[PDB]
């Protein structure tokens, strides 16, 4: 049931912005770890005296890393005369965010038909404004509203290259890494209370609900369900403490928990990333025990060959299936010092019409199948 | 002329500690960029609720990356009950340092015979105390005094493995990278006024002076001249603005400008690092024009073959020579967002007795030779 109730025209995920203490080191680690190319920059070398911002791209995935310079470099400026390429940026907000949360996602950015109208309509419908719409070089409009915690939903719209004042980075500094990642599939928030968070966000977007865990969840989706925003809350009382509660504690409250990155070939992606785990890239969660992969034949031997099922097992991939498609997924260990944000790599198979959004779900069945796997391996 | 006036027994450089906003991402970038192995950790997984600290090693070089957790994780603790492995660590100091300076060196650590005596004697001789001596698990004593800006000189002494409460990292997470770097040769500070800085530091250590630039400098050395601490001040009025003044502006004052890392084979090191420049490692300063390498034969054709001189030119290595030894050197671009700290890779040839410290100097003659090179290449 898709009521198609978006209160404004949403297109697709546009970029994710990390607020960093040092954008250079985070962007370089991510580039090597995820196989993303340095695409654009806005920093001192481009006249930005306010923040250093580095854009990595892989397919349609856009990861932006931003850190503040010393405020002294821009002490003379005012908002009308700012050299910041992202006018929403604030030194105090950025430093406060990073000291409070550590490395994390500041903005989930979605492309819309008209960012001014999206902001207007959202705020008229309960959205807490974060940064009013501003037009950049008469070409791009950007506006921000609070999403949850200190994470903003960022609207971007183009009348008609990332953002004005960003420059394309030199080919000598841009090595064409590509491990197969292609787009952002969904971005997941953790909140203390799911009900109020859902009511707030679905309230101002018109996004619709998309049809001992330690958590409860729900997924908000745009009209074509290409912008998917799951939200988790903890469940208290479990024997094992809720991973959402640990997140909230270590993050100092609500924030973005994981980014799901769609791969055009998850096996190549996971081979390429696992090769680099101990040489500056990302670690992955412990693999499921071989019991899990034996039980895979009875569940998805329809969709995957035994050769491909054993390829999952060597890479530690998880597999789930809806009533419509199959989901291949795996999770990294936390991206930085705190047990907060991590990445999920996914590939979806089925639901060809192009592929419809959410095909195969989000792996909810892998909770049950994993604990059953824990019991069979112990035996 | 070496008066051998150390007021306490100094051994050798022990480690360099970076204060980070996220230690994980900086440590991983550095590991891959410099070919340093993850050696030890102190973080949540080791019971440290205060700071995440990661130790990279290459030979005798020890790079430590530290970042604060949320103070809430340790809100119940007091200094007597702290889970911090580095008792000098302070959340407020660390956050203030990183918001003020960005990514930078907090501590230059030297091993001494008795850290308590070194602190006592230093403070009795004008050193501004930073952290009083503390004994760790009856095994290691650590104390800190101000060096310049917010950089501390850290004394470490062992009665008799990095520090108590650090754990050796699992071999699966420790890939044996090695590009040939072996030890810290010197650590360089930038200050607004060289005179007072020298007087202060030489005052409390007894270290002796080691015998249009835009700067003035001087090198303080321990008794055997294995601990070398150069200090720069700007020279105002130059046509091209002083790089020391730019440092001071972007760093918000005095701090560590560069770390010189000795390589057992600078050609292998520079090949390995340059391979990784655009895939998450470090960039290098622009090479000197081929004029410079032609003029190399007339200056060091004694010490290096023409095959090795052309190997310098492809890697962009600089060469200088004292009256005693030859110095091979190259500089990275800044390590993070701000034009502040960078790394120098060096190899020294000559002065065998082991090799005496400072053999070949520090490249001071490469200022003159470089501008003469600029003039000949233009012709
Ligand atoms: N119950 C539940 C439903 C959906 C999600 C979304 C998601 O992306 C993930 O968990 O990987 C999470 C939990
Ligand atoms: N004049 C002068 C003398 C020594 C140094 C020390 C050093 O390490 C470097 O410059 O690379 C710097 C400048
Ligand atoms: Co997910
Ligand atoms: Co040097």
């Amino acid at each position: 049931k898709n009521p198609k109730s978006d209160k404004f025209k949403v297109k697709r995920f546009h970029h994710i912005e990390f607020w960093c203490g040092d954008a250079t080191n985070v962007a370089r680690r991510f580039s090597w770890g995820l196989g993303m190319r340095f695409s654009a920059k806005s920093d001192l070398s481009t006249g930005n005296m306010v923040h250093a911002s580095y854009l990595l791209t892989s397919g349609d995935l856009r990861f932006l890393f931003t850190a503040p310079y010393s405020p002294s470099l821009s002490a003379g400026e005012i908002k009308p005369t700012t050299t910041a390429s992202i006018p929403s940026f604030d030194h105090g907000s950025c430093r406060s965010f990073f000291s409070s949360h550590g490395l994390g996602v500041r903005a989930v950015a979605i492309e819309v038909e008209d960012a001014e109208s999206a902001f207007s309509i959202s705020v008229a419908n309960g959205a807490i404004p974060s940064s009013p719409p501003i037009v950049l070089n008469e070409a791009v409009t950007i506006a921000e509203v609070k999403l949850y915690g200190d994470v903003v939903l960022r609207y971007v719209s183009y009348k008609a290259e990332f953002l004005p004042g960003f420059e394309r980075v030199e080919d000598a500094s841009s090595f064409p890494l590509d491990y197969g990642i292609r787009r952002l599939d969904h971005a997941v928030g953790n909140v203390p209370e799911l009900g109020p968070a859902l009511t707030y966000v679905a309230g101002f977007t018109g996004f619709h609900q998309f049809a001992e865990s330690g958590l409860n969840s729900a997924v908000l989706a745009s009209n074509d369900e290409m912008v998917l925003l799951p939200i988790n809350e903890p469940v208290h009382g479990t024997k094992r403490k809720s991973q959402i509660q640990t997140y909230l504690e270590h993050n100092e409250g609500a924030g973005l928990q994981h980014l799901a990155l769609m791969s055009e070939d998850i096996f190549r992606t996971l081979r390429e990333m696992r090769k680099r785990s101990s040489i500056g890239g990302f670690d992955f969660m412990p693999s499921p025990p071989p019991t899990y992969y034996q039980n895979l034949k009875k569940r998805v031997g329809d969709v995957l060959s035994d050769d491909q099922i054993k390829e999952c097992e060597e890479l530690g991939i998880l597999v789930d299936r809806d009533d419509q498609g199959t989901l291949l997924q795996i999770f990294t260990k936390p991206l930085g010092d705190r047990p907060t944000i991590f990445i999920e790599i996914i590939q979806r198979v089925g639901c060809m019409m192009y592929q419809s959004g959410g095909c195969g779900g989000f792996g909810k069945g892998n909770f049950s199948e994993l604990f059953k796997s824990i019991e069979e391996y112990e035996k």
